[PDB]
């Protein structure tokens, strides 16, 4: 469970696992990867930060009940999925931000 | 209980930025904190992408929630003290939290 700093894991995400293949016609499932990782005091350019997150990373070495920056999606990518409307018709509609595809500290 | 915009005020002087900041003397930087609750409920500010990882956590703890993080953010202007000893008019980008939303 060792400390490391923020970036992308891997993670496939298959819809029968979470009872979703009910309604997703296609795909079975997608790789949506997930954000994990330390935010160090003080925090870097380079982990895709924000003042605010520079600022509440401080507040927080002066001040631990205030939390540090989380390891979040910063740049998302949309999937296209497949659908059965009311009438059984297939339809193909594009779902915004489901893929990571870069992460940082917020 | 979940996810809000909580009040913040950052002093310098506190923080240690009192040599170098000029004006103003802090500001109210605001801070999210809440709950991201499962299933993912309307007005939380979310993402597909946060209800994806929060039905995963569900089944699969390894996997964590989605955060509680700013989602809109404000400038503010400040004056500080430069290396040549000028006092400069900067302005600094994404400062204050105007909202918050699961990520
Ligand atoms: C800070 O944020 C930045 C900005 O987000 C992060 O840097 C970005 O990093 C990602 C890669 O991790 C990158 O996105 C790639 O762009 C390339 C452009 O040429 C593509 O080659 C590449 O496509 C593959 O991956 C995508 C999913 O990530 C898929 O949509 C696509 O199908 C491609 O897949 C290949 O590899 C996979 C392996 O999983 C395989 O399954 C595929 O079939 C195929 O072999 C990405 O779209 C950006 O280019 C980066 N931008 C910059 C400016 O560097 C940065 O790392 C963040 N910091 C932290 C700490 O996370
Ligand atoms: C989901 O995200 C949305 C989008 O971010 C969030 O909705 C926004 O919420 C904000 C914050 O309340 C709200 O922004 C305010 O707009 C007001 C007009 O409607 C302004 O009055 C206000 O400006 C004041 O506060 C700022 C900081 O927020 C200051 O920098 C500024 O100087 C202003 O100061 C006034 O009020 C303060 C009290 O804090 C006082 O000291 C001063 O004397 C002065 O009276 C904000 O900019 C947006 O209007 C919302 N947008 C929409 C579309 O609804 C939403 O809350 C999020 N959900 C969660 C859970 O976070």
């Amino acid at each position: 469970r060792l400390k490391s700093s923020c970036k992308r894991h891997p993670l496939y995400v298959d819809f029968s696992d979470v009872g979703w293949n009910d309604w997703i016609v296609a795909p079975p499932g997608y790789h949506a990867f997930y954000c994990h990782g330390e935010c160090p005091f003080p925090l870097a350019d380079h982990l895709n930060s924000t003042n605010h997150a520079i600022v509440q990373t401080l507040v927080n070495s002066v001040n631990s009940k205030i939390p540090k920056a989380c390891c979040v999606p910063t740049e998302l990518s949309a999937i296209s999925m497949l659908y059965l409307d009311e009438n059984e018709k297939v339809v193909l509609k594009n779902y915004q931000d489901m893929v990571v595809e870069g992460c940082g500290c917020r």
